[PDB]
């Protein structure tokens, strides 16, 4: 089979400005003169760019004789995922993986007199739990024909390079694929709405924007760095502390570049980390109001259960398939401190969370719950609490304190409701917690 | 002792702060709190032996 082309020129492909060989050749005093004194201008500017396809080039001594090949190159660009570093270990069996939380205790004066009758007493810990699970699983197909390609190298060297080569854009598209999915991690996190909302108002509208933001943005890292804790900044609403060297900043590059010169205290810390952590840097993001998250190092929870790489040959065909299998779990966790400055409006209040998302009480006990508002605006809401067990001598007080009747069996599920919107027309956020009846 | 909030807001503002960060031979040991209890108090400054 003989491929061969013809009519071909060294402008295949050429959308030209100008023509520098004639505008050097025409120039009595211009800018091109420098390039008056060259022995050979035109041979390089011929060829200069590169040729896409190549012919056959006779030799300048002996015209019989062909000119021929004498180096190849293979690129070796490998490219990786930003990423990569909020990876965790491998999980070769099972499939769900438990994450648990203790949380603090509260202090008791120290008296006497009272420990008499209360030794034996009973302090239920704190305790809460999530659940992650494998959801990601793919495969990468590639073919090489080995005898087919032989005859297009004379080196087994060059041969080898070549299959590593391909084998190499196998690993680099993996690596793309990855990065992918970590970044739709976060834009389904923003998308349910269980981040943190830090309101801004445009950065690009004017100068004050972008310095705002940057001092906002020095406030949350300051307060997530604060040594003794705090539940404004979790999901779980739990006691919890980030580190300087832990915190990183994802931000877009259009507007880190713009924050990098228009703000001159950006300028300084530009690259020490203990400014806004470890600035990480995407190509965007996917939704309408997202500038810029900054999330601590535990809040990836992404683990791999599968990565290997198989082959099959076709004794027909003569060549080889390659099928290189990842199998991946992608998951985030709640305990972990996770900002998300919006520059768009945003409601009054982002969620409602109960703090024990999961109770088990008795027929005759009583619990207690704590409603938590992430609000963006400084005024306050207040939450109204409800029950939707059914049957009568249950009832949940406005302070959150539930009592149980003695006669039921149901689930029982309590609401904390906040109302947002206006008159005739509201908008409602609602918290939702479960419990079990005990006998 | 400053607030965290205040701490971030003149990191910016004035240039003074924003060039002598991370260091104490210009204002001291900065640790930052979660803000006061007291109507007025704004920043305190005091003495390790304090």
């Amino acid at each position: 089979m003989r491929i061969t082309f013809n009519d071909v020129k060294t402008s295949l492909g050429i959308t030209e400005s100008y023509d520098i060989v004639n505008a050097i050749r025409n120039s009595q005093g211009d800018n091109f003169k420098s390039y008056v004194p060259l022995a050979t201008a035109n041979n390089v500017a011929e060829v200069g760019a590169g040729i896409l396809i190549n012919q056959t080039v006779q030799n300048d001594f002996i015209t019989s004789l062909v000119d021929r090949i004498g180096l190849v190159v293979i690129r070796q660009v490998s490219l990786n995922n930003p990423l990569k570093k909020f990876k965790k270990g491998q999980i070769p069996l099972g499939r769900t993986i438990e994450e648990i939380y203790t949380d603090i205790t509260k202090e008791k004066q120290y008296d006497a007199e009272e420990a008499e009758q209360k030794v034996f007493e009973r302090e239920m810990p704190n305790v809460k739990t999530l659940f992650h699970e494998r959801n990601r699983q793919g495969f990468y197909h590639q073919t090489i024909q080995d005898d087919s390609l032989k005859t297009a190298f004379v080196s087994w060297g060059n041969f080898e390079s070549f299959v590593s080569s391909i084998i190499n854009a196998i690993y680099n598209s993996a690596e793309v694929d990855e990065y992918e999915y970590m970044k739709l991690l976060v834009d389904n996190y923003y998308s349910k709405g269980l981040f943190t909302t830090v309101k801004i108002d445009e950065p690009t509208s004017s100068t004050g924007a972008l310095t705002e933001f940057v001092k906002k943005m020095r406030a949350t890292a300051r307060k997530l760095t604060l040594p003794q804790g705090s539940r404004d900044w979790n999901s779980m609403a739990v006691r919890t502390r980030s580190y300087m060297e832990d915190l990183h900043l994802i931000i877009d590059a259009d507007l880190e570049a713009e924050l990098d010169v228009d703000v001159l205290a950006k300028a300084f810390n530009m690259n020490r980390t203990d400014f806004l952590g470890n600035v990480t840097v995407i190509d965007g993001f996917a939704s309408t109001g997202l500038e810029a998250v900054l999330v601590d190092k535990d809040w990836f929870m992404v683990y791999d259960n599968l990565h290997k790489m198989e082959t099959v040959r076709n004794p027909r065909g003569l060549y080889w398939n390659y099928y290189y299998h990842v199998w991946q779990t992608l998951s985030v966790s709640r305990f972990a401190n996770a900002v998300a400055f919006v520059s768009g409006d945003v409601p009054a209040v982002t969620q409602v969370i109960v703090s024990p998302n999961i109770a088990a009480v008795k027929q005759g006990g009583q619990q207690q719950f704590t409603a938590y508002v992430r609000a963006t605006n400084a005024k306050d809401h207040k939450v109204v609490w409800s029950v939707e067990g059914g049957s009568t001598g249950t009832a949940i007080t406005g302070d959150g304190l539930l009592s149980v009747s003695g006669n039921e069996d149901n689930q029982l599920t309590v609401k904390a409701t906040v109302d947002i919107g206006t008159e005739d027309k509201p908008k409602l956020v609602v918290g939702e917690a479960v419990v079990s009846i005990r006998p």
